[PDB]
């Protein structure tokens, strides 16, 4: 398997647990620190990144009746400005880029407690796909799925309903949508993270999966697995192989990587493409900061960057 070893140039650093990378409609650059304590309780934080000095801004830390979130992903919206984040403690919320907030939901569709939310990811139809490797979020105790299967998968529709798609995953971590060349959407491929999996499902509309098959096999015996991930424009899978040093890349057939990109970092946790460039900004949890480098080709477009009333 091929290995290529690009430049990575350092943005910035000293971001607790750095995870979520994300692009507004305006191009600015969010990151979330999940792993930001004060006291021993969690105190994670949102935060705004200038890529000109590096300097950051926390603009949101999230809490709920006291409870503090530890936000890990992140995903932009189109109609409006907003970021829905997954918070491991809180569920989704939507975050204003003033920093104010709002809680999505306490309960799910069949009015069950929901669960902790690592990562997220939109179909190009507005619906946000969320995976749950958490137990019910605060105020009840905390715990992962991490030994025990009991992450779930939800998807949040256009209508506003929050409905649970599958569950028994042993930590379900990032999330990415394949869409067909028209657009719409065609597979959800969820990594879970210990076993070394993806697993892909086939989208029927919204809130409704099938068909769920291992799509592909991360290398290695170290523990972690398959973090986050994002799609290039050719369809090819970029995911972050935590705790091997490398980012593995995926044909849109998945299988076994078709390349891997070395890093100069044992943890790399998530990615981000800069909006019409080949540019991949990652998150990596060896030294929590965030890097750059340059990919073969552009990201596949995300669904802020879609146009609601476009012609073609
Ligand atoms: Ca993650
Ligand atoms: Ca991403």
């Amino acid at each position: 398997i091929p290995v290529i070893e690009p430049l990575f140039t350092k943005v910035t650093e000293d971001i607790p647990g750095a995870e979520g990378p994300v692009f507004d409609k305006n191009g600015d650059f969010y990151i979330v620190a999940p792993e930001v304590e004060v006291n021993g309780k969690p105190a994670g934080e949102i935060l705004r990144i200038d890529l000109k000095t590096g300097k950051k801004t926390v603009i949101c830390k999230p809490e709920v009746n006291g409870y503090g979130g530890i936000p890990a992903g992140c995903q932009c919206d189109r109609d409006a400005n907003q970021l829905f984040v997954a918070d491991m403690r809180l569920g989704l919320l939507v975050v204003q880029t003033d920093g104010t907030f709002e809680e999505i939901a306490k309960k799910d569709s069949e009015g069950r407690r929901m669960q902790g939310c690592n990562d997220c990811a939109f179909d190009y139809e507005g619906n946000l796909w969320i995976t749950a490797p958490a137990g019910e979020v605060a105020p009840a105790d905390y715990t992962r799925s991490m030994q025990e299967k009991f992450g779930s998968i939800y998807c949040f529709t256009t209508d506003g309903q929050m409905i649970q798609v599958d569950t028994a995953f042993q930590f379900p971590n990032g999330i990415a949508v394949r869409h067909m060349n028209d657009g719409r959407p065609y597979q959800l491929i969820v990594a879970e993270t210990p076993t070394k999996k993806l697993w892909s499902y086939d989208i029927k509309g919204p809130a409704k999966i099938e068909n769920k098959k291992v799509w592909g096999h991360i290398p290695g015996t170290h523990e972690g697995g398959a973090d986050g991930m994002d799609f290039d424009e050719d369809n090819n899978l970029l995911v972050a192989n935590w705790g091997s040093s490398h980012i593995e890349v995926f044909g849109p057939d998945g299988g076994q990587p078709k390349m891997r990109i070395r890093c100069p970092f044992e943890k790399p946790s998530n990615l981000h493409f800069k909006p019409q460039t080949k540019t991949i900004f990652v998150t990596e949890h060896e030294n929590n900061a965030v890097w750059k480098f340059e990919w073969q080709r552009n990201g596949k477009k995300q669904y802020c960057e879609t146009l609601k009333f476009g012609i073609f």
